[PDB]
């Protein structure tokens, strides 16, 4: 067995409030623990969406009562809320901008609206953007015009990682995350998945996109699942929403890659622990660790045990490595397929004294 | 009468070679002279497209034999020609990038291809981009990464002009052009035009887009027609190509605006003479001038006399101001509805000693 620190997934969709047949805080954080994850950051594209103080207050209580691991909640940018989030901004994981079409009603239709958010959101707090292809260059321009940093979530294309690489070479403050489906799946998999299951944003890339991401691993700051649960009925239906569940498969896939020498254990810990902490200013978790077994070989089944999504695009993949035990803040939280902490054990890390983002005092 | 210097239209499509039922050098430059224009820069989206030395050589001869006014020819960026244009680059007006869907096969599908052109095209030579909405921010980012300037053609939206305004305020080297249809037409006109005639890229904007362009006139560097002739049969057909003819209506519309006090005569001369010269390094034309009459009131007819397009989206608009006489290099070129210089009178200004772009000698 190997002992790892508590891993952090900075990009999950837990569907509560409003989509709880797909997942809720209790089921989604159970999936997190089973995947060796002890802290999650939940996206705001719920129903109602987390785009104002009252929606945030509601989500916070739902999470505090339902979460089994620790968490922070993102606020979402809308066409109406720029300049209105200053009072609650510090209590959120960060601000999420949806800049392309995806499972969300929050798309901003004008770059001027992006600028307004970059100008009004506190400068010391994280901004994350769903930005695909040329949109990555556009949001980078807005970040430069407003003189601040931006984080690009789920980078999926050779085009995108090479653009980010060029920006870092010029010293621009940009960081990025890559999700496991964009490292381990490609167009070649759509035959097997079909057009419904295969729907995700950004879409699965070519083999060349996948190869470019591996070749440019040094450019990738974080891994995150983009856990996006939808039921099989929805994925197989007439208007399939995009997204894959992934909390329970992420670490097993990456541990397999480690065992094959495609990256080191440190590469993994930088991207699932240290970089998430430092980019999102997330606090340490006392007495918290994950024990993995690197020798157990298994095949991913048609669905993982915990997520309500009840399906997985990785069905049939051979992996080596499994999560054996998770201890969270001194309590056994997970052992071999059984979660052992109840809904509500998890806490909002932004309310911990060490979880606040340091800022310069009033002028 | 008022005497103006020779006006320059930096963005015309003359359709030769390959689309000569829509327009050719002879008919298109006749339309230019009638519109008070003595020098045009022709775009490369012809058939074959001007994307290599042999296509350029062909277009140059066709222009030299057919043009009635002076001209320069753009090269077009393709997915294959980056790094191959150095030998002929200096003979072109500049390099044109097509970054969105429009009447062209030259769209570049990856921002990496944009970067390659910005890195390989000589740094002292003009680059123009068809870039809409967020694409404006994206190409600006590529210009910054490669540390050079870019010119944005046909700006049509409040979103775009405000982005450019913000970039100029930060001292970024960007310039832009606005076409008359985006100052004088809007959504409100689509009722009258219909869905076929009304097809253009960028599409007609809202009244708010139009108002934003007028309010931000100080941000606009050039006016150009984006003369994009297609026959009525094509515009009224099942797959209408986008674009308006505009060489013969541009100056009359702008002179009307001058007479109404919406801008000054100087505002007009900066944008149709001085700024085109300095951004594209176009040479002066000896013994060349345009005489306009600011008092004659008339209504734009169903088609203007010269363009083969044989239709106009400005039909029915009341204008005040008309071109009475054009002298080009010491010859009467146009009087009151009659062109008096033959096809081939016009010359390639990039072959004039004063028409070369100054550059630092070899290292
Ligand atoms: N990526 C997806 O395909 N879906 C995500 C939304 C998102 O991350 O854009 C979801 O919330 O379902
Ligand atoms: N603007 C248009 O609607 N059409 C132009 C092309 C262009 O300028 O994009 C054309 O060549 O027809
Ligand atoms: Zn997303
Ligand atoms: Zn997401
Ligand atoms: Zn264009
Ligand atoms: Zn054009």
């Amino acid at each position: 067995l190997v002992r790892l620190p508590g891993l952090i997934d900075v990009h999950v969709h837990l569907r509560e409030p409003g989509g709880t047949h797909k997942e809720d805080f209790a089921s989604g954080t159970a999936a997190a623990l089973a995947g060796g994850i002890t802290m999650v950051c939940a996206m705001p594209n719920t129903r109602p969406p987390i785009i104002d103080a009252p929606a945030l207050a509601l989500a916070q209580k739902l999470a505090e009562a339902g979460a089994r691991c620790d968490f922070a909640l993102f606020l979402g940018a809308s066409s109406e809320n720029a300049g209105t989030l200053g009072t609650v901004a510090g209590s959120a994981a960060g601000l999420k901008l949806y800049l392309n079409e995806t499972f969300s009603e929050l798309r901003l239709d004008s770059v001027v609206q992006w600028m307004e958010h970059f100008e009004t959101w506190p400068s010391h707090l994280p901004i994350v953007a769903h930005a695909e292809q040329q949109t990555v260059a556009a949001v980078l321009m807005v970040a430069q015009l407003t003189q601040r940093s931006v984080h690009i979530c789920h980078v999926a294309r050779k085009e995108e990682i090479l653009l980010i690489k060029a920006a870092k070479a010029r010293g621009l403050p940009v960081t990025c995350t890559v999700a496991p489906h964009h490292l381990f799946l490609s167009h070649d998999d759509l035959e097997r998945l079909g057009p419904g299951k295969g729907e995700v944003r950004p879409e699965l890339g070519s083999r060349q996109d996948v190869e470019a991401l591996w070749e440019n691993m040094a450019v990738i700051d974080c891994f995150a699942s983009d856990h996006a649960p939808h039921t099989l009925e929805e994925k197989c239906g007439s208007r399939p929403p995009p997204g894959f569940p992934g909390l329970e498969t992420m670490l097993p896939l990456l541990l397999t890659a480690v065992s094959e020498g495609r990256l080191s254990l440190d590469d993994l810990l930088q991207r699932l622990h240290h970089n998430p902490r430092r980019i999102f200013h997330l606090p340490p978790q006392e007495d918290t660790y994950v024990e993995v077994d690197l020798e157990h070989e298994w095949t991913i089944p048609s669905h993982m045990p915990f997520s309500k999504a009840h399906w997985t695009p990785f069905e049939g993949q051979k992996v080596k490595g499994t999560v054996r035990r998770v201890v969270l803040r001194g309590e056994v939280a997970y052992i071999d397929g059984q979660v052992l902490v109840p809904p509500g054990y998890g806490q909002d890390v932004r309310k911990w004294p060490q979880g606040a983002v340091p800022q310069l005092p009033p002028s």
